[PDB]
């Protein structure tokens, strides 16, 4: 069956595992719980298609470095995660971008910013700012909670789509 | 505000209709209700940013022609609507297609193809043929069921993320 291979890259603590834990388990991890790397492969159906879904959750901070290059070259799509509460986590967003890039060979990677924990009254990275970026970048703009599921099947189902559009 | 004029488009009977009133409304409408033409706007937030939504709900059949040209000039983005259980319906598509290219000038206009009714279990339009017109055409393809609302928000989302990147 179609396999897409997806991974979630972002700084650390902006709910990167959170977010890939709500789609797989149904639920939100409310506590403290750096990854090193995890993997998460699940038959699904989008869009009438029997696809299965091998996620990988990555480190934020780490001594991942081209430890990073390795899965990056692998990865089909990205989903690329800050927090809307975190402005330093919004501007190392370009930095996981260049290096996808690098590693890619290309301009054109399938990609979709996600903007999570818009839950949160507490914003410090406005809409429009990440709206503007997206598009420079041309890339779809989501934001998502994992603490109330708001978006995140939508943020997952886009990179399917852009994977399949590639 | 920003406001996005969108038009739902299709054959008659596909549920461009039941797939509006479950977004505007939050139900499913199980009766024969043919349209002539009906007007939607509610302020909505999508990915953070303010809207309205000015939906126009079309006749499926109808001494609707040129008369189409009006609102197909006006509208920004379109779903193309046919029903998974109705072969005809999917290859009228091309049909609202062509029809959208010549009015807008335009090869590139904001569009997403829906396949709806895919709660049913009496499919004639295999997933894998309308995956590939909407590839070949450079539009997203969304299975969606105004019966149970899977897929319904996803849709149309969507296409206001298409008029964003155009
Ligand atoms: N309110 C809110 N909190 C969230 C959300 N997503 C994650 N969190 C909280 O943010 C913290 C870090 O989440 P986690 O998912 O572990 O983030 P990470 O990006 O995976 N961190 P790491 O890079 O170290 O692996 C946790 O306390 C989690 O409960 C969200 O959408 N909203
Ligand atoms: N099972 C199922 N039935 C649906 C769905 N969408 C619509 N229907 C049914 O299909 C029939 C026609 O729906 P309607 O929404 O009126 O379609 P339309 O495309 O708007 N018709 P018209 O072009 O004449 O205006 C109705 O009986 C409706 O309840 C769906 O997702 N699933
Ligand atoms: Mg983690
Ligand atoms: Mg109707």
């Amino acid at each position: 069956m179609t396999e897409y291979k997806l991974v979630v890259v972002g700084a650390g603590g902006v709910g990167k595992s959170a977010l890939t834990i709500q789609l797989i388990q149904n639920h939100f991890v409310d506590e403290y719980d750096p990854t090193i790397e995890d993997s998460y492969r699940k038959q699904v159906v989008i869009d009438g298609e029997t696809c299965l879904l091998d996620i990988l959750d990555t480190a934020g901070l780490e001594e991942y470095s081209a430890m990073r290059d390795q899965y990056m070259r692998t990865g089909e799509g990205f989903l690329c995660v800050f927090a809307i509460n975190n402005t330093k986590s919004f501007e190392d967003i370009h930095q996981y971008r260049e290096q996808i890039k690098r590693v890619k060979d290309s301009d054109d990677v399938p990609m979709v910013l996600v903007g999570n924990k818009c839950d949160l009254a507490a914003r410090t990275v406005e809409s429009r700012q990440a709206q503007d970026l997206a598009r420079s970048y041309g890339i779809p703009y989501i934001e998502t909670s994992a603490k109330t599921r708001q978006g995140v099947e939508d943020a997952f189902y886009t990179l399917v789509r852009e994977i399949r559009q590639h």
